[PDB]
């Protein structure tokens, strides 16, 4: 039993969310902030990927860095076309159009936690261009692959009864999935580092940076497909917000400690 017939209106009140066809102080509160959050994050990697390029001296830890830093860039621009979709705006979409939107969300996301595992196994390997290009594809190809997923046969057009409160489309299963990816992610990401320790300042803020951005997230996803009559719609819009400031904070995160990228920086 599966119906692509139905609207957004239908998903949407079939499941706790709403619509919003005014717009609103909080609307615009967001749509501000994801703005400037999308510009901050369309600049600084567009900055850092310059430098990348522009040095023969970052010529495979900076290619995965510069790689890092375009995901981020993918990332600004996907959370860039959500926004100037949302309140009001959310009302004039369909489901294809809707998970082109959520799609660019999955792939940019994934590609930036990819990144920062590649990177985490590069310094691991450390402490050709063959491994680099390799894990780069592996990234992309793995982000492509997440992203697309659900936009074609893993979401409830078939299971009204079994999906997520959030994303009225995506299914338990998948959310499930990526939110459990995510974990062994920042599981794998401290046994290296704790691994490397045994520098300390950095160590801990690298993987402070990924648990304040995204174990709200990881929490809040798993909040939705394991508790009814859990709340979680609420803090949604925010932590969104948090996940992508995280792609934010990444290219000064990987960039600070090189004093030579400090004086490129022009
Ligand atoms: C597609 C799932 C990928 C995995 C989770 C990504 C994530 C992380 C941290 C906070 C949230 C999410 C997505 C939540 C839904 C996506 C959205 O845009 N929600 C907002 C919530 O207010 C409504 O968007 P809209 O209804 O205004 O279009």
């Amino acid at each position: 039993q599966c119906f692509y017939n139905e609207s957004i209106a239908f998903f949407y009140n079939r499941s706790g969310k709403h619509l919003a066809t005014e717009w609103n102080t909080v609307s615009k509160l967001v749509m501000g902030l994801g703005i400037t959050v999308c510009i901050f994050i369309m600049l600084a990697n567009l900055l850092v990927m310059v430098a990348i390029y522009v040095n023969r001296r970052f010529h495979p830890i900076y290619y995965l860095m510069a790689n890092l830093a375009a995901a981020d860039f993918f990332a600004g621009l996907a959370y860039f076309y959500l926004m100037f979709n949302t309140g009001p705006n959310t009302r004039r979409l369909t489901v294809s159009t809707w998970l082109l939107r959520q799609g660019l969300i999955d792939t940019s996301l994934t590609a930036s936690v990819a990144n920062l595992l590649a990177i985490a196994i590069e310094r691991h390997i450390t402490v050709s261009n063959r491994r680099v290009v390799v894990v780069i594809v592996v990234i992309w190809t793995m982000a492509i692959v997440m992203g697309a997923i659900p936009s074609v046969g893993w979401n409830c057009i078939c299971d009204i009864e079994n999906c997520s409160n959030m994303a009225p489309l995506y299914s338990d299963s998948y959310l499930v999935f990526w939110a459990i990816f995510n974990l062994v992610t920042f599981v794998v990401m401290v046994v290296l580092y704790a691994h490397i320790f045994g520098l300390l300042k950095t160590v801990v803020i690298v993987l402070g940076a990924f648990i304040i951005c995204w174990t709200p997230g990881l929490v809040l996803l798993l909040l939705d497909v394991c508790c009814p009559q859990c709340d979680v719609l609420a803090y949604e819009k925010f932590f969104l917000l948090l996940a992508e400031f995280n792609s934010a904070m990444n290219p000064i995160i990987y960039s600070y400690r090189d004093k030579e990228m400090s004086a490129t920086f022009r």
